[PDB]
């Protein structure tokens, strides 16, 4: 909510979902991101393409499965956002 | 624009305006923030109140002049956003 004050909530949760899922050791599937966030599949896809345009993620097809990975740039950004979230939540 | 992808552009520019103005040594006046950002005075005031609620700024009246200052919390957040902006702009 203080988060909504500064961030686009939907795009943020997509980015951080990719971050935590990859950090945990999972290949990140677009379907998985959808199950975790409050957006329809088509909206997730749209945001992923925007991230790709911004050189923050790369995606590739493995058969019928879309896999998303953070670029070094996307990773740094997610890490910094993680700290902002921490700071915002700690009074 | 990649900024708009993740951030609320209007709130962001208000926060960073406070950050750079204070860093330069100015008392930050609400009127000044308005001259720098693309928002009407009343919208700036609304955002400032939200920041105040989030304990990121404090404001006070000096006569008829509203002065805004970042709290330690607001300062840390602005600093982290500064790095994100830098990262986003450097390919
Ligand atoms: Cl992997
Ligand atoms: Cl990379
Ligand atoms: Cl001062
Ligand atoms: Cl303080």
């Amino acid at each position: 909510e203080r988060i909504k004050l500064l961030f686009k909530e939907k795009a943020l949760e997509i980015l951080m979902t990719i971050y935590y899922e990859s950090l945990g050791g999972n290949d990140v599937y677009i379907q998985y991101i959808a199950s975790k966030v409050n957006s329809p599949h088509s909206y997730v896809w749209l945001i992923i393409k925007k991230f790709e345009e911004a050189k923050m993620v790369e995606c590739e097809l493995e058969g019928r499965t879309k896999i998303i990975r953070l670029t070094d740039k996307g990773q740094k950004i997610a890490q910094q956002i993680k700290s902002i979230i921490d700071i915002m939540e700690n009074d």
